[PDB]
């Protein structure tokens, strides 16, 4: 090995390999934006013509470009399977990839195997970019060309919403260990798929189209579509759908020997403008083209919504055959429907022809039941294509505040994890002053209030922004029975003191001004706050906004909530058993799902401790004299040279500080040494643990907790 | 190989090992930094007791802690050693490394084998830092403690600057290729260290104490000295008082074994709260103390100025001996001196001894002069070793204007390229306005006036923040005759002009108004620029703020300036022989040292190119058919699909872009063609090339031109 300059990527990692990495911490950065400070694309995109834009967009799909000319004539089909592959990363487990951030323009995901040729559709949509500039974004682009993609070819949509920000830098994801593309270390067990992954080999966006490893088993190909698209939020209803909904349109690309497609668009020369995959098979495009390797048809309407892919699925019988580039397919048995296919360039006819995982549709029992159904009635394929569609495309969109624009349906979706509408006035500042006063004599203390806040905003992950504070699901299922939420039935407590609190608030309010529980949650956070910081000597007002609404039990999906659980949570010293890394790794991954800078994470971790947040009031990390005293302690005595740190010998991921006299004056755990410890982390604690600092601290405090408990907040921005 | 979860380092660098890394675009980002965006350290420092902050110093230099017990009662010494570390990392060929970000705090140098025990002098100063806070940063600290340290102990320093900015993660930064610690894959020829490079071995400061490999050859390691030293601005009389001046004071330490050694700090458990090298042999500290592994004591007066190091070295003959721990060093011969060189904690009394390269001072002819001289004239060397050590702990302080804080003397120094005070009054609106007509009017072509003006400003580097366009050094030796600058070329008539200008303006200005050369160069880009943004049709008016001196020749160190000499612009699309890497990285590392965004990198290559900047006015990427106008046209044309680019038949380094015809239209470099085809910089380019977007580009061309004007302009801010 060598090391490398800077600019070719060189660093302290190379020298330290298993090193913390605070780069997680200051993703796409403000310096690296090109756009100016005061951009608001939500502000820029409401104002786009819609109208317009899909008239250049299906202008662009029937005008053939001769560097990657057009199947039949129309580009849709492909710009479908663009936009489905952008949405095709998403991941339930850590909520990452989807297409809400664009990352398909970017790498790794523009140079995946399974992403062949969408550099080319990607390049084929500039022209619209170019014309509607800030208004519309790539990642908003991507899925809106295969939803009006969908329509230009007969099949009418649910609605679209608009406002994917474009992002400048890829989002580092994990996206498994193999070291070679299409590799697979990830099974254990009875085919267990390696959390938090959701495709079964390195570099496929959920299942291998051969079969699993390339043994073209329709049923045990079902069981990865299955768990994969499980994974990606797909029950078995809405996976049928998508597959026999896509397939209804275009066609595989697998005309010569894979062998003669060069390097990916990451590893291709300059010349070539950032495409890659440049085949020297023919004119290596259109009639020659070669992407996946397989050489399929579905239906003979590839540029039309019809029933076809289903009566050509049941109407044949299906025998296994190799493409020219050699790669597993189906063919109809006994020469049938011969020449029935059309070719894409105008060619003699062809056979029927299927995928190893599209019989997966036919047998496999279940997707059987409901794909023969709709064999049977085409219009229920339909209507539940056009839900999982709109699901896929939106999945990590957020709160639906986020969606813009005149093509968002009103109806409300349980997926959405809805919260009511707004429907009184909200408290003011009198209001907020008085309740904050209420709860400081409710006879909660500190610790109860602060952890009870802190459970609910901090469920929020930044990736795919589900989570948060908004609908007071802390006191609903699942989030009221979480292991690091309520370990001894103390949470239920503060839910009900609480709710006392909004009865009589709310039964004597001025005029039409009510309270919602999920606000006073919040609000009790924060008035502890003020009080904890009264008792360390400042005077301190922790800001509030109102306007959070109370969801239901029946409006809350607890299966789908089931992922937002917290394994470890290092800002409550709390680590459940099955994380894939050591403590301190998990704490900058969740302050990565938060949002949080280092500086923020920092002085969240010793505020939170000295105000009693921690997991079952444990005493690590709970370097202070005092209680419920809202000071800089944390940081200072991490600092003390007076201590010596040794590891328990009960050897229990915790450790001893001892002063001069022996005897153990501080416990903690690997998420508090680290702060002592990691040379990046330790500097900002010499910040927070000067003599000068205690205002600072405080002020900084206040300001990560109120971007926590606004995480969600995109009701109000 | 495994990938990694990006936590823990993963990423794409992973999957192509040689990409262009855009990080060294946005170092030190803000999202990082704990202090406001409003902080502002030159306000902090002024505020400081200087007096009142030495006593706290002295304090600690005489307060013996347990965990690291202090030789001889006193840390001074130690304190000096780790002050000449921070700075000894100083390199001319790029200017980076040095004292002046506090780096050393940080990986990889806190854990370098030549910074070992520095991780428990810099936690002995934790308590100062304490004390004073946001007013002082650990990068003046460390040093400041140094200079306090030969205070204390009988040696008047020159002064001392304050206003070193703390920085919150590592500069990343290219020590050498060599992957193991202390490795040497540098060196070719006789004995030809590798560019950039200033240590003869990784993780060295300069050079090996056992001489070169660990021969003790005390003339070989003279040769390595001298050029390590060359490299880090010190010439032979400056060398030899370093040395001489440093080692009169404390002791070297290897009482046993380097293999009860334990890891460096960054690979230490987290227990040891971020110090390393911890030591079973003995008590591991004081009296057990391992550092180098080398068991020198120079003089009898480890904690005093005074002579007797060249005394000594000239006073005994010195015979090859081995350390307790096994490394090469000298000790008088005969058994001559015997018990006259104290111990550190009271023991008896121990006989001379010296490092090879300590010898290298009497053995090499030319050090032998110059210490022979200093063994009778002491007063000359404290002279010499005064100068010496303020030179190396401000080398990297740029302008002194940047140097604060009551110690500063006033004396002008040759080697900090000064440049003349302000005499005059200086010119307002309407005498800017006025001049940006004259020239204008005067026949310089847009062309010429930008590529001057580039010239001047762009030989600044933010590494140690020499070079740029005040002093008016382009028209002075050597960069009057810079390749880059001067090719053919119209440099000398450009001067002429503008000189002709000034003399016409001066002779006849308004009140004492007087307008320099150096104003006059960049005055007349930002002229060029207003005159071709009006050529595509818009109004506007390019910043420009006034001040700027000219330097004489003689207050302009020829040799020193050749360091800043441009192997590679891709601004400007030169690429000279010599470089270490493909011209798209020699890219990226000029926009690092110019300070520059990859957005700012972005607008200014596009903008440049249009301009007519380019080295011998060549056509690669000049892609618009309007002469000297300021368009976005390199955006637009660089994603023009209807452009097929090939590598150009004569392997030169260039590209042909045809159209549909097959006429090249365009040609480019590499440095033009990366810009369509990374992905990352594509994503900028399809912001300035939209249809929206020239207002944009113009206004954003304009701030980054007015930054790179101003690099140096510390004198005004
Ligand atoms: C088990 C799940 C799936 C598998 C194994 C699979 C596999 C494939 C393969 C191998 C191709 C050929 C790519 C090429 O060579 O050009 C393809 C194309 C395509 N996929 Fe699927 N896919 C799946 C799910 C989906 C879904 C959910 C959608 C959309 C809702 C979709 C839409 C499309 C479309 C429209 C094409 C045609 C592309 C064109 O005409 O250029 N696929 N798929
Ligand atoms: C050829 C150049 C140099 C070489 C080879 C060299 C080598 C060394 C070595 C091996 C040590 C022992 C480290 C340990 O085991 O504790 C040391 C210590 C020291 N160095 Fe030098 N050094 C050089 C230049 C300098 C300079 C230029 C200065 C300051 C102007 C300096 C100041 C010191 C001091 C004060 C110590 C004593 C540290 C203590 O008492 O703890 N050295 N040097
Ligand atoms: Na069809
Ligand atoms: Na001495």
């Amino acid at each position: 090995g060598h090391m490398k300059y800077p600019v070719e990527g060189g660093g302290n990692q190379d020298w330290w390999p298993n090193r913390l990495n605070l780069k997680v911490l200051h993703q796409n950065p403000a310096v690296a934006d090109p756009m100016g400070a005061a951009f608001d694309y939500a502000a820029e995109v409401a104002t786009i013509d819609v109208d317009a834009l899909t008239r250049d967009i299906e202008e662009v799909m029937t005008t053939s470009q001769p560097w990657w000319p057009a199947d039949y004539g129309h580009y849709g089909p492909l710009f479908i399977r663009m936009a489905w592959h952008a949405a095709g990363t998403y991941r339930i487990h850590d909520g990452r990839g989807g297409a809400g951030g664009g990352m398909q323009r970017f790498a790794p995901l523009n140079s995946w195997p399974d992403n062949a040729s969408l550099d080319k559709a990607r390049r084929l949509l500039w022209p619209v970019k170019k014309k509607y500039g800030k208004k519309l974004s790539w990642a908003d682009l991507i899925v809106f060309a295969g939803n009006c993609a969908l329509e230009s070819m007969g099949f009418k949509t649910f609605g679209f919403g608009f406002g994917r920000v474009d992002q400048w830098e890829p989002d580092e994801v994990y996206w498994g260990k193999e070291a070679t593309w299409l590799g697979d270390e990830r099974y254990s067990g009875k085919r267990d798929l390696e959390n938090p992954l959701a495709a079964v080999q390195m570099g496929l966006i959920y299942v291998n189209p051969e079969g699993p490893n390339g043994n073209p088993d329709p049923m045990a190909a079902a069981v990865d579509i299955r768990e994969t698209f499980r994974r990606m939020a797909m029950n078995d209803v809405e996976t049928a759908a998508l597959i026999v909904g896509g397939h209804t349109f275009g066609k595989t690309h697998g005309a010569g020997p894979a062998d003669l497609v060069g390097p990916e668009p990451e590893a291709a020369p300059l010349e070539q403008m950032g495409l890659g995959w440049k085949s020297s098979y023919g004119t290596g495009t259109g009639k020659d083209a070669i992407t996946s390797g397989i050489e399929v048809v579905w239906t003979n309407t590839p540029t039309k919504w019809d029933n076809s892919f289903l009566e050509i699925l049941y109407g044949y019988e299906w025998e296994l055959t190799k493409s020219p580039a050699g790669a597993w397919q189906y063919t109809a048995k006994d020469g049938a429907g011969a020449g029935t296919i059309p070719d894409p360039f105008g060619g003699p006819g062809r056979s029927p022809t299927m995928l190893a995982t599209d019989l997966s549709l036919r047998v496999d029992p279940i997707y059987e039941r409901i794909t023969r159904r709709w064999l049977e009635h085409p219009e229920e394929l339909a209507d539940e294509f056009a839900k999982a569609w709109y699901k896929l495309i939106h999945r990590d969109m957020g709160p639906v505040a986020r969606y813009l624009g005149p093509l968002v349906p009103k109806q409300t979706l349980l997926w959405q994890d809805p919260v009511p509408a707004v429907s009184h006035d909200l408290v003011g500042e009198a209001e907020i002053a008085s309740l904050k006063s209420q709860i400081r004599a409710s006879g909660l203390t500190v610790s109860q209030l602060v952890s009870t806040a802190w459970a609910a905003a901090s469920s929020f992950r930044g990736s795919d922004k589900r989570g948060g504070a908004n609908g007071g699901r802390i006191r609903l299922q699942p989030q009221v029975g979480w292991e690091v939420n309520d370990p001894d039935g103390d949470l239920r407590k503060v839910i009900r003191t609480l709710e006392e609190i909004q009865e009589s608030f709310n039964s004597a309010a001025p005029g039409n001004i009510k309270v919602s529980f999920a606000d006073l949650v919040v609000l009790g956070g924060c008035a502890a706050i003020e009080k904890a910081a009264k008792a360390a000597g400042h005077n301190i007002t922790v800001p509030f906004t109102p306007g959070r609404t109370d969801a239901s039990q029946e409006q809350t999906d607890v299966e789908s909530f089931a992922v937002l659980e917290p394994k470890a949570d290092g800002f409550r010293n709390y680590l459940g058993k099955g994380n894939p890394l050591p403590a301190e790794y998990m704490l900058l991954d969740k302050a990565n799902l938060l949002t949080l800078s280092a500086p923020e994470m920092t002085v969240l971790v010793g505020g939170l401790r000295v105000l009693g947040a921690n997991y079952k009031r444990l005493p690590l990390g709970v370097f202070t004299e005092a209680s419920e005293s809202l000071t800089n302690d944390f940081f200072v005595n991490l600092l003390d040279m007076g201590i010596t740190w040794e590891p328990s010998p009960a050897d229990d991921g915790t450790y001893q500080g001892k002063d001069g006299s022996g005897k153990v004056k501080w416990t903690g755990s690997r998420v508090d040494l680290v702060f002592g410890s990691n040379s990046e982390l330790r500097a900002l604690v010499e910040v927070y643990g000067a003599d000068d600092a205690q205002p600072k601290f405080v002020q900084d405090f206040v300001a990560a907790w109120d971007k926590v408990m606004n995480l969600d907040r995109f009701d109000v921005r």
